[PDB]
């Protein structure tokens, strides 16, 4: 079930979404993901695109989500 | 309530709110500002900036809250941390 | 007025914020947030995709005179 | 309390300002302008040559704890 | 005239002011500062920051001008760009 | 060998502050030298021909030359 | 060949700034990627294999590959 | 003649500081040296140590210094 104060690339299309990178630093690991017009940095557990598509991974320049759809889970990756 | 035709208008007023993301607070001597990822940069927002195409005036910082002047009304909106 | 245009010509003038002035033993600077880092500009510097020259920086304001051949002054200010 | 010291124990606290708060997705930081740079610290980061742990940042002022043993509070804060 | 006993002492307050340089002034959307070179940096100075070990309050920066508590008295006394 | 900018510093100046994997590489994220630079396994670091050898779990291996002396930059 | 870290951007991102000529040689400042990084003869540029070929008269000359390309970047 | 505003680093021992490199900007050319705490940008026509040394060229990992001694022109260079 889609359930939460919705993160702002939830607000755009995921398929405009490109993986750049991984940058780890002292405070954990962060996927580097150009969309809307700027590059973020995503957590596990921060979420990507109008899917509810949940971020489960970060490892070997891929981003492993989770999206919810008509409900079952519909993984989806972001690779470089 | 109206729009105020003669202020000079901020760089941050010539995109769409909705494209900005609010990603952190920064506090110096000078006092504290908002961090908005928007327009290919991030920028140091005060308590009395204006974001977006609707006169929306910054008027905390704590989240940001911003009351825009939509068609004249005030229409409180926000920009919260992820 | 319309050499080897200038970094900041490459982009649109409409994405840049006048964030202040420096000056040091060298001169006057206006500082322009721009192309995702800020620069150091001076009078007779370019700015934008229309030949926008730099023509003073004062008072939080820089002026640059663009061509479109018709000249067409405008401003970028301090907030 | 008295691991691996960190960057900025290879320096002399009294060479370091507290010059801001920086929050963001991941938490509070400190900011010390210190080793010709300036650092984002968190609580349970050290500074200084004595074992000098962060215990609280909060205030425009951060809360250091020194061993020299005897404990020794002190702070650094925001002019 | 005389030193005031229980303001907080700012950073550059530790240091000698014959050991800073003057080089150069900023201005943004908060106000103007004056760079001060010393203690292994450069520092953003505002009016009413101090300098050195005498109490040198900064009165101005146009050059910066100080005023220094010393036995009391005022002593003015400036840094200049080169 | 051809010398790199950051071989004209003392290494105690440096912090390993993280790692950057992209299409290029892997780089480790080090603070000094007026910012923070990527440097991969094989570039060097400091006075004493510091080569890193490896970039891994927030630690840059060192090796300098002085006798070969291992040195390590470790991620708070 | 070993990618270079400022491979991953678009040449058109960067301004030559100045130079630097010191103890471990001759660098062009190039402002881009997050900030000023300083580039030797025989490094890379932009996401077309962009060799530095020359740093001088306050110009760096590069040639891609994509054909060589002659490219190059000029201190206002 | 030994004259003028004295410039920061002639208030400091010229023996102690070190040239460290040049650099050159859209501004012009520089010296990099090292002294009194710090790294100064130091230009032609700047003065270094307490003998009214005027910086009189910048070239090859060089500085020109001319002194004034008891007067007398006295040359002195920082190399690298
Ligand atoms: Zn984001
Ligand atoms: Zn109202
Ligand atoms: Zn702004
Ligand atoms: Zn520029
Ligand atoms: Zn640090
Ligand atoms: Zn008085
Ligand atoms: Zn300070
Ligand atoms: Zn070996
Ligand atoms: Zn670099
Ligand atoms: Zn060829
Ligand atoms: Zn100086």
């Amino acid at each position: 079930k889609p359930d939460r104060v919705k993160q702002f690339l939830e607000g755009f299309n995921i398929e405009t979404f490109e993986m750049v990178g991984t940058l780890s630093n002292a405070q954990g690991t962060f996927a580097l993901v150009k969309g809307a017009g700027g590059v973020h940095r995503v957590r596990v557990g921060d979420y990507l695109g109008r899917n509810d598509g949940k971020v489960v991974g970060i490892s070997e320049g891929k981003i492993d989500v989770i999206e919810i759809v008509p409900w079952l889970e519909r993984p989806r990756s972001l690779t470089l």
